[PDB]
């Protein structure tokens, strides 16, 4: 039902936006993938981010899959949870890593402690409100 523009840290300072409409997977990110001609990003190439709410740092990498008109045009890359992901994790070697388990419910060190435990759809809501509330939550746009 929404788009979600999250930011998340750059490794020496900023940020750098990601949109997606699946903001309980962002604790399975193991990269953020840009078009290597995207000036917006390329001096970004081969520095970190970091995942919201987690002390876990991520590669920034470059890709000929993104496109840079969808979303803000850095891709958060979650190779257990979606197929064109688990393309990219294939190109670059990205090891899958999954945060909801076969019955549904969020699992792993990498979620917050508020949302382990909870159904998929119910964790959505609340890791909204987690990034609201820890000032990641750029913007939320309807369909």
């Amino acid at each position: 039902g929404k788009l979600y523009t999250l930011r998340y840290e750059v490794e020496g300072g900023g940020f750098i936006e990601i949109a997606t409409v699946r903001p309980e997977t962002v604790f399975a990110d193991q990269a953020i993938a840009v078009h290597p001609e995207d000036e917006r990003y390329r001096h970004l190439l081969g520095k970190r981010a970091r995942i919201p709410l987690t002390e876990v740092w991520i590669p920034i990498l470059a890709d000929p899959a993104v496109e840079k008109d969808f979303g803000t045009g850095a891709l958060k890359v979650t190779p257990a949870h979606d197929p064109l992901d688990y393309e990219i994790g294939e190109r670059h070697g990205l090891k899958p890593v999954s945060v909801i388990n076969l019955e549904g419910r969020m699992e792993g060190e990498r979620v917050p402690e508020a949302l382990r435990g909870l159904d998929r759809f119910e964790a959505r809501r609340k890791a909204v409100e987690l990034f609201r509330e820890a000032g990641h939550l750029v913007k939320e746009e309807d369909y």
